Order: C-alpha cells, then structure tokens, then sequence
C-alpha cells in the first residue's frame, strides 16, 4: 500500500496524500525530492527536518490540512504525540512531534492510540474525528478538542484562532475556537483561567479593540490619559525607549507594530519556532538602539491592562505568575515609589 | 580552452560566460561554487539542479541571455534540446532541457544538431542565429522561431511575450513576438489555431483590455450585466465562491488578482515549474475556505469569454478541448437548465 | 571552558555569545546547527560559510555587536585580521577574516596581537576597547579606529555610516563616525583625502542633499539646466539610456533610485560581497534593455558633480583616478568636441 | 560538563570517553569529526549511523567496553533500552539501541530507568554494577545479566561467549557466561530450554566437538557412517549440493567452512546485522552454483544431530519450531520414505 | 507496481529484486539506503554512483546476476545501452550504461528496444532470453549474444569467460563462451579476427599454457632459450627492468605475477575500470624503481609470442595495430639492429 512513488503521486495530483492509486518517478539528491516531469525533474520537497528527507516527506504529504490548533499551545499542554494525524509545525518547517500513531511506517510506535506503548503519552485526540472523543476517555494521558459539548465533560474555552495550513485566521466559513479537555493518568483535569496571545505580526497587525484602536492612531501622553494609565511606565513597557544604545522595555507586540509604521528595525528570531513569549535580537535602524534579548508577547492591550491593574505595588521587586495559553509565564515586576518602574516578561 | 576556472573568470568579469581567457581560484563546496577575492571565499552559484555542481554551474553560465520562449511553449511544442545555446528555466532554477549540442563537454550529446544522435530529437532553432533556419530545413524533428519571414515556409504566430533573464515581457526596445516553425520526421507541419496565456503574477498584475480594466474596476453584478454574461456562472467560475470551507470555482488568474487586492491568500506552487495550467493549493486567510487542488490559468478575459460563448448548453457535463500555448488543454463543461452550472481545467 | 553546547546555550538566552555558563544539548546535521527544545529539534545556525559548520557557529555567535566599520573599508584598508573579536560580513553571510586573534580556538594564529605570527598581518584595532590604541602603537602593521583623539597621531575622518548587527546607519543614540590611523611596516601612515560612498539601496534610497532632493523630484531637463550641468552627458551616465538593447551608463545609484520608483528592473547581485564599486547584471522589465556589467557606486551626488566639473574634456579618452573609501577607484572618461561623451567605473 | 569538545578530549587521550577534564578544538564536516593536532586535522570519528554525527560520536565515545552480551542474544529477548550504558552493534557501526537513559542528552528519554518513561519498555540491567539488580526488581519490564545468584530468582544460563569492543570470545581471565532473568509487566518469565548459536565465521572457523573435529578431518560418506547419519540428508543439508546451478541445501556455517578451505566462494552479507539466522547470498567460484537466499546458523553439529534425530519423519513437510538464542526459529522439514529429504531454516 | 519500499522488500527478502509482492520501511540519508529490522535502522545499499541514490538501488537491485559479458567487451564493440536488463559494472559499483530500456522509470528512454529513441543507440540483446534474437534482427544498431547458432547469421567467437556477479569466470556448469553478431545502420557487420585478455589479477593468478608454465617456473635466462626468444627484448618488455629509477617495460600482466611472487610492489589503478589496456602507477618497494604510467595488458603468453614474431624488425620504431578484445590496440615497437628494443601499449 504505502510507497514513496505514491505518496510523489498524491503530491503532484493532489497537493497532499489523499489516499489516491498511482506512481511518479522519483529521485532523491541533495535532501530534497524530486520528480520527472517529462524528462526533467522537479524539486517536489525540500527536507528541512532533523529526520530522513523521504521520511518527513511522507509526513508533509499526509499533515492535518484542516484548521488544528497552534503549537505553541499543544505544547503548554504538554501533548507528545498526535491520534492517526500529523500536525505541521510551519514556524519550523518539520513535525511538530517525534513519533506518530498509525500514520508513516517509519515513525509509527503504534497503529492505535489504544496500544500500551502510548499509555505513558499525552495523545492529542481531534473530536471532529469519529470516535476520538471516546479514544480519549479510554486514554491514560490526552487532550482533546471538540467543537461543542462533551457529554459529562467540564469543557475550557480555547483561543478564538487556530492554524489552517500554517495560517493563524479566526474563522468565519470555518470553525476555530475548539472545547479542550485534559486527562492525567485516568484523572480529567480542570484547565485553569488563562488569557490567549494573538499571534499576530508586525506587517499585518491589525487592532481588535477599541482599545488597541485608539493606542495605535493618538499619541503616547494622549493615549495614557484616556485609560487613566498614569504612574505604570506604559511609556518604557509598551512604547519602548529608543534614546539610548540599550533598548529599554518595549516587550508587547502592539508596542513593536505603532514603531514599525513610522520607522522600521530588525526582529532576529534566533529561535524559530512557535511560542507564547518570543525572543527577538531587536535593532533599531534609525537610532542604532538594540537589546539581545526582547521578550515580546502578543496580548490583547485590554487584557495587559487588565493584569497591570491587577497588582499590588507596594514592593521594589517581586514575581508575578500570570497564566496564559495554558502556561505559568513568571514577570518580573518593578516599582518605586508606589509607580511601575518596568515590567517584563522573562525567558523561560 | 573550457575549464572550470576560466568559467569563473567571465562570471565575475562578464556575470555570465564571454568567452573571455583568464582564470580566477575556485574552491567547490556544499554544492556551491566559491571564489577567492582578496583572500575571502564569495559564493558565485548555488546549485539548484540535479546535475553535479561544475556541470550547472557551466550550463548556467552559458544561458542565452536574449529574449528566449518560456519553457511551457517549448514544452507544449515537444522541444527535447536546444542548438548551440541553454535554455535556462527560472521557474525550476535548472536547465530546461536535460542535453546539449556543442554548448559543454560534459553534457552534449553532440557538437553540431546534424549528427546522427540528435535526429529522433526536436531540436530548437533560433533563426535570429546565422545558419540555424537553413538547419532547421535539413532537420528531421525540429521547431523554428524568427522574428521575420521564411522563405518557402508558412509561419504561425507565437505570443506577444517572450523571457529575458527569467523575465517574461512584452519586448518594446526588442522583439519578443517570433514565427513559430515545426518539422516531424522531415514533414513541416502546419501549427493549429491557438490562445496564448498572459504569464501574469498576482502582485504585478496588470489588465490587457478593456473587457479586464472593467472586471477589475467594476463590482461583480455590474460587470456581468455590462458585457451580457448572465448564465454563463461568472460568479463561481472566475470571481470564486468563498462561502464554503470548499473553495468552488476560481480559475482564471485575473479572478485571483481581483480577490488579493481585497484580501490575502495563500498560493501553494507545489510543482514550481512553468506550465500552461498551474496547479495551486490556496488557503483564504480571511474565510478559511480552501481547495486542494486549483487549475488556474491565465487567459485574457477576451479570450476567455470567446471560449465559453462559442459551448453547446445542452448537456449536463461534457468535454471542451481548447488549443492553448500550443497544447490540447481539456476543460469539463458542466451545465444546468441551459445554463452554465461550472467549467474549470483538468489536472493534465 | 569552551564547548559547543556552551556556545549553543548563550544563543538561546542571549541571542549571541555573552560568557554565560550552562549547556544544551546539540544536534548538527545538514550543515546546520540544531538544539533540541521540549524534544523536538530547533534549528539554530545554518553554515553558509566554506568554514566547519560548528566553527562558523561559534565566530557567528561571537561575532561584534556594536557599530563596526562595513567590510569594504577595511578591504580598502588591506585588513586581514581583527583584535579579540569577529567582523561577520553580513553580505556574504561569513566572517569578513579569515583568521582570529584570542577568539576561536579552531581558527585562532594567536591569542593577543603582539604575538609574532600577527606581525607581518594588518590587525585591526578598535580604540572604543581598553588597550587597544596602545596595541595600535606597538603592532609593525594596523589599522585603528577612535571616537575621539589619540594623542601624538594625526586622524583622518572616516564614512558617517557604520555597520551594527548588519544594517549600516548613522548613528543618533550611538557613536558611528570613527577616526582612522594606519600602520605599515612601525611608520605611521597618512591616509589620503577619499570620499566616501553612501552604502544605500534601491527600495530605501533616500535624498542626502538639496541636490539630491532636486533629482529625484525634478525632471531631466529641468535638473540639468538648474545645476548647470550640459555638456556632462548626465542623461546617460546618471539617468541611464533605455532606448536600445545594450543599456548604456546608468552607474550612479541615485540614477537607478529615481528609474525603480518609475519602472522595475532587474539588479543581479552576481558578486554578492561589500564593496566599493559593485557590479550588476541589469535587466529592465519595461523596454527589454539589458547589460551583462553595470558598473554601480552610490556616491553623494554634490561628490559625483565636484569629480565630473573637476576633469579637463580635451582629450578623447583618459584614465581618471578618484580615491574613494580609502582606495583609488580609475575611471574611464571619454569626451568629444570638449564635452563628455560617457565616464563609468571599470571592474577593478 | 558534558559537551563535544570534551567527549573529543577523552578520545585523544583515553580512546573512549573516561570521565576527564579537558577540551580539545574539534571541526566537523562530511559527517565525520576532525581534532587539530600540531596545526593539522586528524579524524576521530566516521559516523555510519542515522543519528547526527555529534550525537553518535559521543554515544561511540561510551560505549561499553566491559563483555556484553552480542546483539542478537538482546534483540531476541526484547531489549528496547539498556540502563545506564551503551551497547554498541559493531557488526552495523552503530548503537543498538535508539534511545538511552542517563547517558546523552540528545539520546535520553530519562535519567534513571525508574522514571515513567521507561515502564513500557525493556530495559537492560547489568547485575555487574552496583543497583541494578535491585533496580531490576522494581522494574516493570527488564532484562538482567549476572555473573552469580540472585536471591529469590530461579536463573536462565546464557551462551558461553560474550562480545569484548566488538569481539566475539569466551572469556578465560574474564567471566562472559551470564545469568539470565526477565520481567514482563511486572511479572518475571520463566526462559524456556533454548540452545545457543557459536557465533563463528568462515574465515576463523575452529571445531569445537570431536564431532566437529571428525567432520571437518573425514569424509563426507566417512563422517555419516560413523555417527550413523543415513537417511538425513547430511549430503545436502550440511555439505551442500554444488553440481547444480542452484545451489542446495548447505544451511550450517560448519558446512561451508570445510568448503571454503578447499573452494573458495563470495557470501554477500546484504543485511549486515547480528541475527541467530543469516541470511547471505552466494556465488560459488569452482563451479558456478549461486542460491539468492541461504539461510545460515551456526549450531555446535552435535546439538543439529541431537535436533534432527528428535523429529518424526512420516510426513512429506511441516513446520519444527526450536528455541534458539531465546527465540524461536521456525524450520521446514521434508521427508520422503521415511528419510529427510531437506531441512532449512526459513526467512523470518 | 514499482515502488522504492517494494524494492527493498525484495533485497532483504531476495538479496535482489525477484518481482515478490511486499514493503518495507525505509529511510534515506548519507546517499544511503537504510530499513528498520526490529527497531534499528541497517544499511542496504551505499551509492557510489552517480545518479539519485534511489535510483542506483533499484537498478543495482535489478542487475542481471546470470553470466554476462565483461564490460570492456560490451565497451570495444560500442554498447550504450542494454535491453530489459542491466549490466553491473562491479569495477566501479556503478551500473555500465546510463540509460535503460523498460527497467526503471527515472532511467528508462524506452519500454521496449523497437521504439523510435533506441534506434540510434547500439542496444544489447540476450539471445537466452525469448524474443530478443528476433529482436536484434528487427534493431538498427545492436549486439547479440547467443549459446548456440542462428540461423541465417555468421558468428563470433567470444572470450571463453564472463562475468557472473562480478567474477570473472570460464563457466564449468554453466555456458559463458557465447557468440557475438553486430549490426550498425540495419547492416550486420563481420567481426575482426581478435586476441581476447584473460581477464587476471595479480593475487590470484595462474598460469593457462605450458609456456606460462614454463615461464612462471623457470629463470629468465632458461626461459628465453626453451621457446627461442633470443633478440625480442622480454628481459624488459615482460620481467621488467629494476635497476634504474624509472622501471622499464613491464607490460604484461604475466611478468608482474612472476614479479609479485617474488618481491611486492604498489599497483596504483588510478582509473578503476574494466579497459583491454589497463594504466597503473607501479612503485617497486624492494628498489625504489617506480614509472607513473605502466600500460599493461593480460594476454596469454602464446598469444603475445606469436605477436612479436609476426612483426617486421628493419625498422628504428613503427606503430603494430592488434585487434584485441574486438578493439584496434595500438603498439609501439622499438628496433635497433634487427632485433627488438621495446615494445608497449600506448594510453589510448
């Protein structure tokens, strides 16, 4: 059944594996897959894995084309291995798991998420897939996501977006804000309250609240006086401050998106993957500022209000643990004098 | 006289080969050329071909650096290897033809295209050469272009555009428009009526008509009413129905252009080469509507409202055969009531 | 001390090597530099240096971070190696020098300047580091940089624009105009009066000058007469000639700045590499105009007018030498009836 | 600590990794680790395994190099992971094993074997180091190795033999006869009867019964009439058939070791790996005879005769199945009249 | 049908390919090709080739493993290309021609020989095999080989060995002295009469005629008067001269087998290939005598006799032509009063 020259087949007619009968010409050179179209030969893949190049070619060919949720939040739910799919990590250009279950006979440990090697895994189970959601109460350690209501399930309110082919979109023709579920060890768990990054960039962000609508348009003493923001260094957290060779603050996305469109710099992504807190090699072309380290997140500037609102600043400096996408992300926070002096997030 | 230095020697002197004597040191690595300025490694060409480093590296050195036909006309027209010169395909950033004659040692067949070995090849004869339309008559299998008449031989128009330098344009301070000439097996054979594809991109999208200024300008109900194309399903066909999570119609490339100025999608090229009839999987980032697989052409909307005007309606679904770029291009013609129901290309 | 996994783990905390200890686990495969992160493989470096993946790695990681000279001055300049740091040519993605002075151990002749095997080399020194104006003193062969004075040497002012992390800029928060001294043989150099290109590109070009303003904005003709130009074949050397196949002239940026607001064009970079005059293969999308060696400098166009306002036009074709960015650049100048004809810089 | 400037360190100075202090400058390209030496590079390590080549060069560096079992002995019974060590499968250049605990940290799954991790699969105890037989108790599924008793465990004698950096020996100065004890699932197994292969070759054969020693001394019709072998095909199964273009029979390594002494012929290992059965393919030089498929196993001759003289011989064909190195090896037996005629060991 | 994971099913289960139904997992990296066995990767097949690793794999897997003709022979008598099969060249690893003919699809011109493209190409046909007689008869350009007659063709007699999975041998118990026929423009050609190479080497020769006999037994100087070879220079054209640096004569392959026995000595085959005449780099270990170009051919010693005394000896140097392995083998002789000086095969 399964082959190389089948799984060339499907790419060249079909974009993906679709399950389709038929062969094409293969050759394999320079970790990259090629096929001969009339006599000559055409790059189909090219192999940006740690894995053999016909290996993840295969599991390329046969990732989830459907809207899956991001990585950066299976992997805050500690999820290893996914049930008959492969989701595609596109901030990497690989899989974004090890192993398999009953997909690709190279990295396959079992054909069934059932089997005993994927007890001690955290299985990703997909309900819009026919019995997965029964998979999962039969499973040892799971997520799962569902669309509606799991009958005696407490369910938790995903993110409003999800990826559909490496492209974060809120659907409108297309459902991406899921039910997720979490069981350890037999025991269903109770996902705590948490906030959701945007995961938005910095050539096409876009407002999503008045709020936001109005950081970007007014200015900065503007800005600060109409949400009564006085005395929380919105000025060095969230604008940044560019007058000297050390970039201070400057560490939400919205912050970075109002400095682009008037001068533009450089956000080196030296870890290339998905995560909830980014780290960008930042320089300031226009001014020549830079840090090494600018950890940066994507909140809705309402919920960040929200949080500095939240605090006590009575302390020099203290930790505060704030939940987001699933994951305990520790700040630093600083004051003097009853005032933030600067608030940041960490690296790890 | 050919080496492997002394082609160096014209790239970085002449970025291309001249013809030109001297030597400049090359080290050869990751697939990669590499010379030494001032002590310093430069890469000088990066292998992207199936072929070994030095060979490619020569091949595409000798480029013909003059308005050549895209390799999808060539193709179309069956030419298997050109004469005396190389083709280079941009689209696949390798040769366009795997042979040649009297071009480099390592990959010609033959010096001259009278030998023995290259008569069961079409081989390609550029008439603005001295002698090769006069080689062309003494051929067996052969195709034949030139900018004016040949004496004896009745010409077929080609397309307006042509490429130079991986550039495909419509030549102004050059010609780009040729006679196209065909032998098979000492026969002249008589081109048949054709349509010819624009070769456009989506960003740089321009309209070629007035029929396309006003699909462009116009709203899509006031377009059709305009030029009287009720019932010929424009709406689906051309400007693409994105209501669903299956992407319904969409195949004409000035369909896309219109959608990508209003919103953004994703065009997955997943056999990049050029062709007649492009293959994109496209993911919509504002509905997430998408399509596997979606046959695409770029035809002048002229052309294209001809075609679909001069179909019987009577038949639920049948087969319209189109002579286009040359080629036999299969369209399934579906209809309902009278009406046109869907018509959209094939895979091949 | 030094390790692999060190180095690898001050990249994902510090974007860069900044003497931290720890380790994480690495993975090199494909020429590329991966660190395994929650147990998946991230990558972290891709070699596309002729150096070991691994030790191009560790000179990238280490490399200089603060505004640095751009590597054509210091090739102008004849430096082969840099005092205790790494200048990575952003250009060619590698280190600008071959070897290293007390940095890698894989590549380093010797750990401090003043041993012998530094003497016969052009160490570079950089006086904003402790030390190392006293090192300039001592070396037999140098070249130093200052912000300042250096007592008992006379300066020479160098470019306004520096290089940090890549992006060349005139520094507003930072220091980026050095002054220069130079060493061969113990005697002391004086550097000879240069101008200085501008380092700009196509998409961002931006006016230095009223003059410069005036070109961009104003037309051919009215330019010309303004400035008092005729007689200096300006439309051709500057502005470019399109009408014919061979592109003719069209050697100052600006002239290409002004042609890409107005028309694409293709600039093939086939010498990907800083220097002073850069060549480019030119193909114009519009008319078809093309030229295998363009001949490109991007000068300030008030030092482009005092050079051609500077030369004697009796003669039919001369030799011209300009010292620009401490190297003698030679020119070809040609006139006819006592105005010129064309001037263009050559190869080298 | 760990680090591949390190692991290099132990490899120049102690042959394997020792656990010294110390780093030496390491290069790595074309899958192979290179150390400077006096200015020059020296290659430490080719990597022919699917890992990347830091990872199994520092697997490579420790290795076990105390007597282990041979590889076939662990595949037979299960072992998935080995605790605490590596054992290195010298017949394919490679770990035996994939994953490792407490060992790499690009390799480990865990630390310790106690961890929830490796409950699912056999773990490798070496009773030889201190804990580990006690750490076999707790363990859920495991395999252990004992030089002695274990209180409260009934044992199973191993082979003889034992594998010393790759050689096959059983030890004088040295023990390599084992104690063997297995846990499924918490629950310990009893191993059942099991005769032993003598992991012998060609080349180096030795007899190692009078039997043996008669065999290879007498005759072929001398060598059966003294053991009283008539009627079980001794002729084909264990001589081998050469008059014929297929080669017959000849299924026991001291067969083609009495052949190879008088003819030579070519044994094509095309599965290089330890396996009880081999499966080779041979072209016999003398005569010309060749089989594709020759199922190989090396029994000391005096357990086949206890073997072939234990079955019934009143059926044209069935199957015999015999515990050999722990494992069953299913055989085909044929008969006719009463008497054999062929006995072979199958595929798999 | 055919599939890489088909292929290799095939060699683990065959050593070949044997048209079996069935997949195995495989992996590919190094230009190599691995398969999973019970949880660890094993290599199949290391391309030296080169073409696509996969490729190799397949064709090497589907080599002809019957007796076959040696390549030189398929090479002198100008073979391209073989018909539904491939020959192995086992001197190089490599496959001896390029293309194929209805054997592997990235490979294959054609399905069968009758096409249009193989009729300028120089196909070889089985006469063993059914059809392919009938076939050559129908083939513009061919060679055949056949065990017995055919009818309405004159034949020629091959070399008493062939090739069987790369050993060269005289078959005993099986045929491989075949009879050759060619056909060039649709004419059959009469082959030359021809000497054949005997196809030795050094290690493991043997003498094939009592003068060999004779020679490797006997002394130089006993020898030459036994068969009357006073005044042919076989001192130096066949024992070879040490005394001096550079070795003189030395040409057949007899006189080094005498040599070797003897004293060693270093044969470089700095073309490893299977030619007539072989070149080898020749260092004397016992004298230091060395000659960097040593032409050297293995013809039977009664074949070179009756050679060197069917020559004319009244000139100083002439060029003697042989016709050898059914090739124009071009010898220079030396003479100097009647008698011989030296007499070697030339490069080409």
């Amino acid at each position: 059944n399964m082959s190389l020259e089948n799984v060339a087949f499907n790419v060249v007619n079909k974009g993906h594996f679709d399950g389709q009968q038929g062969e094409v010409p293969v050759s394999i050179i320079n970790n990259t897959v090629y096929t001969k179209v009339d006599g000559v030969d055409v790059e189909l893949f090219e192999n940006k894995t740690t894995l053999p190049v016909n290996v993840a070619f295969e599991l390329w060919a046969k990732r989830n084309i459907k809207p899956v949720p991001e990585v950066k939040i299976l992997n805050n739910l500690g999820v290893d291995i996914a049930a008959n799919t492969v989701i595609w990590d596109y901030k990497r250009d690989a899989p974004a798991h090890i192993s398999t279950i009953g997909v690709c006979s190279m990295t396959d440990i079992a054909k069934k998420p059932t089997e005993t090697i994927c007890a001690p895994l955290t299985v990703f189970f997909d309900g819009r897939v026919d019995g997965q959601v029964d998979l999962f109460r039969n499973a040892r350690n799971g997520v799962l996501i569902t669309e509606g209501s799991v009958k005696g399930l407490q369910p938790s309110v995903g993110p409003k977006q999800a990826s559909l082919n490496g492209v974060t979109l809120i659907g409108e023709a297309v459902k991406t804000q899921f039910n997720y579920y979490k069981k350890v060890d037999g025991v269903v768990q109770q996902l705590p309250e948490t906030y959701f990054t945007q995961s938005r960039n910095l050539q096409e962000f876009k407002p999503r609240s008045q709020m936001e609508i109005d950081f970007l348009e007014l200015a900065m003493d503007e800005f600060i006086e109409r949400y009564k923001l006085e005395g929380y260094a919105f000025e060095h957290i969230v604008y940044g401050d560019f007058s000297h060779s050390q970039l201070g603050g400057l560490a939400l996305l919205i912050g970075l998106a109002k400095r682009f469109k008037e001068s533009p710099f450089e956000l080196e992504d030296f870890i290339p993957m998905d995560s909830t807190v980014k780290n960008y090699f930042i320089t300031d072309a226009q001014t020549g500022s830079s840090k090494c380290v600018c950890s940066v997140i994507d909140l809705l500037l309402d919920d960040f209000v929200e949080i500095i609102k939240s605090q006590d600043l009575s302390v020099v400096s203290k930790v505060v643990k704030v939940t987001i996408d699933y994951t305990e992300i520790s700040f630093m926070l600083w004051c003097k004098d009853g005032h933030v002096e600067t608030f940041y997030p960490k690296l790890q």
